[PDB]
């Protein structure tokens, strides 16, 4: 293996734009989870049983 | 293996632009978790069993 | 293995930019977990069993 | 005007790959110009009168 | 004018990448130009009458 | 004019790779020029009348 002049990119997030204006946002939370913004998770590996990978809004009442 | 002139990226997040202008934001949150703000997570590894790797906006009530 | 005028970026981030402007933000907050800001975590290796790596927000009723 | 998370590119040369393998060349030359190898040009702005804006190969007996 | 997160590449080379292998190249030159590697200009502004901006492999036998 | 979290790259070289493995190579010259190597020039700003920015392998007999 050999790699001349390259580029590896494996697991990334870029150029995430988000414009918000003029914005009115309210929110009541009672016991559970409200997510309301911009999330970006970049892993290479995630291993393991039962493993909960990039998880975003969440509710577990097990 | 051997690289020349090369790049590698496992693993990462960049370019997050959040341009946000003229916003009222109210929150009440009883118990639950609320998110709002912008997150980013970079990890080469994440092993283990029953592991949460970059959870956000988590209520667990095992 | 031999890397010749080469780069490696395992778990980074980089070029994260937020312009708020003008921007208004009550929060009450009983018991729960509120997060309105930014966050960027970078690791290369998180190991081990049940682990939490890089939680944003959170809320453990166990 | 206004740019927001964005790219501009006036004037680029990139990913110019040239693969030579198990090659003779031979050349002999009088007076004129042999031009064998790769070139790259890249300029913004290149004003005049009767101006030469990246010759390659040239031969001026004016 | 504003720029947020933004980037800007006026007049630029980048990712020249050549792999020459088991290579013979013989060259007699005499009085001319002989050009046989690689080149890489990059200018943001040339100005001027008559002006040659980036020759390569060049003759002028005014 | 404001930039926030930016990048400007007005004239550059970059990413300028070059691997030459078993090269035999002659070169007789007499009165002209011979290039057979590796150039990158980066200028932002080259103003005059009759100027000559950025030559490679120039022979002028006026």
């Amino acid at each position: 293996v050999l790699y001349v002049g390259s580029k590896t990119k494996e697991g990334v997030v870029h150029d995430v734009t988000t414009v918000a204006e003029k914005t009115k946002e309210q929110v009541t939370n009672v016991g559970g989870a409200v997510v309301t913004g911009v999330t970006a998770v970049a892993q290479k590996t995630v291993e393991g049983a039962g493993s909960i990978a990039a998880a975003t809004g969440f509710v577990k009442k097990d």
